[PDB]
DNA sequence: CATCAAGCCTTCCTTCAGGTGTTGCTCCAGAAAGGGTGT
């Protein structure tokens, strides 16, 4: 369907995981519903849901953004922002002189459609290794190529799947290269790493009109770019 | 290339003129009786 894409302004940037972890904590003691259902907590405990993540954070040139996937997620997003908004207002009139928090909202809508030609769509800070297997797959070119192919059709298809529109499945993928070879950290300072892929480019015969996210890790703003700005961008 | 506004308001009838004159029925619905005249 549609995705809701909400932009604050703190007049400084941090880091998508940063405000995740700071997002928490401020709100950990008062509120705890509604910070469940944004960071997709299982409503029993602490643990997050394994399914797809309706609600992730993304990535802002002078603070960061939300991503509510469907109307489930753009409904928390939706009560979930005078309370998160009123929070670093708070926040930030505490120390310091202060500063004016903005807001920006915008509501993507999603498509798909199948052509015969290929399209070149680019995706940075690409997670793709989290076991061994996946890292002995990722020592040949040949049998890494196919498991890369699998991850971006699998990816394609789950979001389709948890957005509750339906996607062709005779769409064929092709991966040309990625730039850069990176690690992530799950938290800092920790001697656990991912490794991951940098300016990986994908080719897909089919188009797409809006917010995709691909691969692991989508609630920390890893590997989600807008198609829609892409379509002829150069 | 995608949203982002994607109207708000308040007006939202007013006054008389809102007939006048005239027509407003007529007539006949008998049948001898005394004269003619025409076949």
């Amino acid at each position: 369907m549609f995705v809701k894409q909400v932009f604050f302004d703190l007049g400084a940037r941090i880091h998508a995981d940063e405000a995740r972890a700071l997002v928490a904590k401020l709100l950990d003691d008062t509120q705890p519903g509604l910070v469940s259902a944004l960071m997709n907590y299982m409503p029993a405990s602490k643990t997050s849901k394994t399914e797809f993540p309706l609600v992730q954070f993304s990535n802002f040139n002078q603070g960061f953004a939300l991503l509510g996937f469907g109307e489930v997620g753009a409904q928390i997003l939706s009560d979930a922002t005078p309370i998160i908004h009123d929070a670093m207002a708070k926040l930030f009139a505490s120390r310091g002189q202060g500063v004016v928090v903005q807001v920006s909202s915008r509501d993507v809508p999603l498509s798909c459609e199948k052509r015969p030609y290929g399209l070149q769509y680019t995706v940075a800070k690409m997670v793709v290794q989290k076991k061994h297997e996946h890292r002995e797959r990722l020592a040949n070119p040949e049998t890494g190529k196919v498991f890369l192919e699998g991850l971006f059709l699998r990816s394609l298809e789950r979001q389709a799947a948890a957005v509750g529109m339906v996607l062709p499945r005779d769409l064929v993928v092709s991966f040309k290269g990625a730039e850069r070879v990176s690690s992530v950290k799950l938290r800092p300072d920790s001697t656990l790493a991912h490794g991951s892929l940098r300016h990986a480019v994908f080719e897909v015969n089919a188009r797409l009109g809006g917010l995709w996210s691909v691969g692991f890790l989508l609630s920390k703003g890893f590997g989600h770019i807008n198609t829609d700005l892409q379509l002829g961008q150069g």
